[PDB]
């Protein structure tokens, strides 16, 4: 209940023809899009915006209006070892791996968050890799400092 | 009324100017849309087709995407004489005519789809004549093979 509340601020739509492609997440001064995210931003505004690109981290971000900064979700550097949640239910995060049920992840919808159980952004999905019951994620994630995605063998940008 | 549902599902908007100009319908493979219908449709997996058109027949038609045909209408050639349903009222056909009580019909409504007495689409209105009280419509139609079109004299086009 609360945490979809934050993901119903925090998301804005990515239309492709006026098509869902995927999600450009506000978290911090950042908007967070996928750079694999084709198309363009439904809000009129994040649209005008200019927005350095990275091939590496497969990751979109420029400073979001000053209006905005309200809206835009918390984020947190603290990633410890236990329970997480996302809109398609609840992640683990173990051994240094976000991990979720098979098929609980859909082509498209990449850019959502995943939250802390403070509803705090931890870090934006990219797609997964299937291991029995249990996909990883590949996952941009951040340190104090840095962004560092995480990209298992096998995945798939869904 | 059983037919609003199929009628539901196999007719879409055709847009201009931020409104309605007309519909278009999913009979059988190909999505039916009157060509003097101006616009484009609201689902953007109709409007990127390319569509093949007569002048003759008043016609444009497309295979539509294979993801859709889940929802196209089931077409019929067979036309007794007698009742047909319809979203502003019960058709009627009589002498190889199509008739509907005047007013029923109003500017746009193009490509509403008409229905026999088991849900299958049978016909495609385009327009009506002014016969008093029992208008008259014109009417694209099929045969086993060929499409031909029926257009009464006096039609006002809508």
């Amino acid at each position: 209940r609360m945490c979809m509340k934050i993901e119903n601020d925090c998301i804005f739509e990515v239309k492709l023809d006026g098509k869902v492609t995927g999600y450009a997440c506000l978290v911090g001064d950042k908007v967070m899009k996928p750079a694999h995210v084709k198309g363009t931003i439904d809000n009129p505004d994040l649209a005008k915006l200019t927005y350095k690109k990275s091939s590496k981290y497969d990751l979109e971000c420029a400073q979001i209006p000053v209006h905005m900064k309200s809206d835009a979700s918390k984020y947190t550097h603290e990633k410890p070892e236990g329970h997480y949640n996302w809109h398609h239910g609840a992640v683990q995060y173990s051994g240094g791996r976000f991990t979720i049920p098979t098929g609980a992840g859909k082509p498209g919808d990449s850019g959502r968050p995943i939250f802390d159980n403070k509803g705090r952004v931890v870090a934006i999905v990219l797609g997964g890799a299937n291991e029995g019951a249990r996909t990883a994620l590949s996952v941009v994630t951040w340190t104090k400092d840095m962004v560092t995605r995480v990209t298992p063998e096998g995945t798939e940008e869904w």
